[PDB]
């Protein structure tokens, strides 16, 4: 079966097996070349390391850069549903099949546990493991992105929005395939949603698998600890500081610091990473526009970096750097959008939306790559894979 992009409603239904397994791939010689001994050593290196969200984007760079840099253990845990002979799986379904075949060539232990990390019978089924095997946690990388979350107390599912307060935020939206500038608008939301979205988006349960982990005597002495988050540019202010996003955001760095005050053994960070193309990307208004803007004028200046050159940079510049230190902002965040929002590249970005319009939208935004970026999301558009072949089964990679 010739297995290509299926892609409706700006959200891409399949995934191509073997553009999962080239893509991890890529991503394992980058780390191989980045992370050399002339940075890996006169600092420490992470021994044992549980990766929640394992998966995709940020989660699995942050896995692949912790065992094939710094040849450490890892527990990944995600939620995916597998393949059939004939059923395609969710993109990281792939990407983790990938993950463990890569690493038992090079004799490293990696075991992913599939399921929902919200859930209580996970966290025991890493806690048993993690038991299993002896050793405890020194790095725990919460990269959870869910639109929904039921409570392990309450037994409510909770959706999240991604919505304004006050005034309808209105503005332009390119589809990146067709390159067609439209208007979508994200309309206020009301009191429910709020806190539906701090119920999913925040530190709520991320402040769970620190504390369940602790009184397990699972996690080493000054363990570091890290979620993941976005602050944005001058334009989306309107969602991801004032609005919806913006609540549970605050609510999630609010987590990292009652968590250092709780356990002083521990040292808990919110690491604000750079903008990216994903799932919440396409219904989301001014973000599809602003990062297209935003990889030309970066591919330009050349410090573009995707999600591996992201946390390459990271783990060998801010945890584990011959210093020792952490280096934090004023608010004690870890700043890896350090590049992104530097001026020069904001006050370029903010010139090139004014003046796209109807037509010249592939022309002088970065359309092209931003279609690359929201392909290989997928296993599609990946270089050395022939798209044109047959695909045998959905249930296994294989070379
Ligand atoms: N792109 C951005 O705007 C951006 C930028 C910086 C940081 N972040 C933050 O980074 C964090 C993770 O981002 P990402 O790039 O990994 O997104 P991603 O969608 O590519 O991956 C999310 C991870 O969650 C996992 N999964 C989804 N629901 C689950 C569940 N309920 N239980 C267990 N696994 C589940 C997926 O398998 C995947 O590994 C998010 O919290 C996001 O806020 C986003």
């Amino acid at each position: 079966m010739i297995v290509k992009p299926m892609v409706r409603n700006n959200i891409c239904l399949n995934a191509h097996p073997q553009g999962c397994k080239k893509g991890v791939e890529d991503q394992i010689e980058y780390t191989k070349k980045r992370i050399t001994a002339e940075v890996k050593a006169g600092a420490k290196a992470p021994k044992n390391v549980l990766v929640l969200g394992c998966s995709n984007g940020y989660g699995l760079a942050s896995r692949i850069t912790a065992a094939f840099g710094y040849g450490a253990a890892t527990i990944g845990v995600s939620f995916e549903k597998a393949g059939s002979e004939t059923k395609y799986g969710t993109p990281g379904w792939y990407n983790n099949l990938a993950f463990d075949e890569a690493a038992k060539r090079e004799g490293l232990y990696s075991v992913t546990i599939d399921g929902d990390a919200f859930s209580d019978e996970i966290k025991a089924q890493v806690i048993e493991e993690a038991k299993k095997k002896g050793i405890k946690f020194d790095l725990i990388v919460y990269s959870l992105a869910s639109p929904v979350r039921t409570d392990p107390d309450t037994g409510i599912m909770h959706k999240s929005v991604l919505k304004p307060f006050g005034k309808t935020f209105t503005g332009k939206t390119v589809d990146p395939f067709t390159g067609e500038l439209k208007e979508i608008s994200a309309e206020p939301a009301n009191d429910e949603e709020a806190a539906a979205t701090v119920k999913v988006m925040g530190g709520e349960d991320w402040e769970r698998w620190i504390k369940q982990l602790s009184k397990e005597g699972l996690l080493e002495e000054g363990c570091i600890t890290l979620a993941y988050s976005y602050i944005g540019p001058e334009a989306t202010q309107a969602l991801y500081r004032k609005g919806t996003i913006g609540k549970a955001k605050e609510h999630l760095e609010a987590t990292a610091h009652r968590l250092n005050k709780e356990n002083p053994s521990i040292r808990a960070f919110v690491s604000v990473n750079k903008g990216l193309v994903t799932r919440a990307s396409a219904v989301i208004p001014v973000i599809p526009l602003y990062l297209a803007s935003l990889f030309k004028v970066m591919k330009e200046k050349g410090n573009h970096e995707g999600c591996i050159e992201q946390i390459t940079r990271l783990y060998a510049e801010r945890l584990y750097r011959k210093d020792g230190t952490i280096p934090v902002d004023e608010e004690n965040r870890i700043r890896i959008d350090d590049w992104e929002l530097e001026e020069d590249v904001q006050k370029a970005v903010s010139a090139l939306m004014e003046k796209v319009t109807g037509e010249n939208a592939e022309s002088l935004t970065d359309l092209a790559g931003y279609r690359h970026d929201f392909l290989a999301s997928n296993g599609f558009d990946v270089e050395g894979i022939n798209y044109e072949a047959e695909v045998e089964r959905f249930d296994r990679i294989l070379e």
